[PDB]
């Protein structure tokens, strides 16, 4: 693995079991890899189409498709060029699982790098409902804190279930299974 960040993945989809044949799966804040490679490990004899996108240019990886762009500013709907690459893949499809592993850099002052963190958790959200299949599922990294919940709640209005992951600036994932829109 490119990362020790890999291992992350492997808790999540051993947990909640999302990882499966026959999905589109996007990984944000993709770079190095890590997470890709486990996507294809755990696909292996699978069809998949694998997408990565990262502010960072990533090495490729085979079979997987880089899209180098930072949701919230190169995707045209915020709160082209992301989504024009994106169109290029997809054509009329949706996304079938939205993963992002991405974080802001922080400050060191616990609750502004936490607003900093609600900040781009509401803009990788906001892209998620643009790309996300009906019945699909998205999980997303936060710092957690004051707001956590009121995120949570938010996403529960689009989601079937939403659950929180156990933290590890502590972080956490919010899970979110089957998207059924507003
Ligand atoms: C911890 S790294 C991800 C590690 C990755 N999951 C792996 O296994 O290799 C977090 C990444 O989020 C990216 N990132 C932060 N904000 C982003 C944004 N708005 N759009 C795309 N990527 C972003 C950073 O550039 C950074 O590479």
């Amino acid at each position: 693995y490119r990362s020790r960040a890999a291992y992350k993945l492997i808790e999540l989809d051993n947990k909640y079991l999302f990882l499966k044949k026959n999905k589109i799966i996007l990984d944000i804040g993709c770079y190095p890899g890590s997470w890709c490679q486990v996507i294809l490990e755990r696909t292996k004899n699978y069809k998949n189409k694998i997408i990565g996108i990262d502010k960072k240019i990533m090495d490729p990886i085979p079979n997987v498709y880089f899209i180098q762009g930072e949701i919230g500013k190169d995707n045209m709907n915020n709160i082209n060029s992301v989504d024009y690459k994106l169109k290029e893949i997809l054509q009329d499809k949706k996304i079938d699982i939205i993963l992002s592993d991405a974080a802001v850099p922080c400050i060191g002052n616990k609750i502004d790098d936490h607003l900093n963190s609600c900040e781009l958790t509401l803009s990788i959200t906001h892209f998620m409902e643009q790309y996300i299949n009906i019945g699909g599922t998205y999980i997303v990294k936060m710092y957690l804190g004051s707001q956590t919940n009121n995120l949570k709640t938010y996403l529960k209005g689009m989601f079937q279930l939403v659950h929180t992951t156990k933290p590890k600036s502590r972080e956490i994932y919010l899970v979110c299974k089957n998207f059924l829109g507003r």
